C-alpha cells in the first residue's frame, strides 16, 4: 500500500491516527490508519510542518 498524501490527524488517546489517501483509490476512499502502519516519513514530516504552521497561526491570534 502506498500513501499518496495525508489528509488529517487525530490522537485517541495515546494512539495517533492519520487519514490516508491511498495511491490507486479516489480521495473519498481515504481511511484512518494508526501511525505504525505507515512508512512514509517524508510525507509525515511535511504534513506535520504544515499543520504546525496552522496551529502557530492560531496560537498568535490569541
Amino acid at each position: 500500500g502506498e500513501v499518496e498524501y495525508l489528509c488529517d490527524y487525530k490522537k485517541i488517546r495515546e494512539q495517533e491516527y492519520y487519514l490516508v489517501k491511498w495511491r490507486g483509490y479516489p480521495d473519498s476512499e481515504s481511511t484512518w490508519e494508526p501511525r505504525q502502519n505507515l512508512k512514509c516519513v517524508r510525507i509525515l514530516k511535511q504534513f506535520h510542518k504544515d499543520l504546525e504552521r496552522e496551529l502557530l497561526r492560531r496560537h498568535h491570534r490569541s
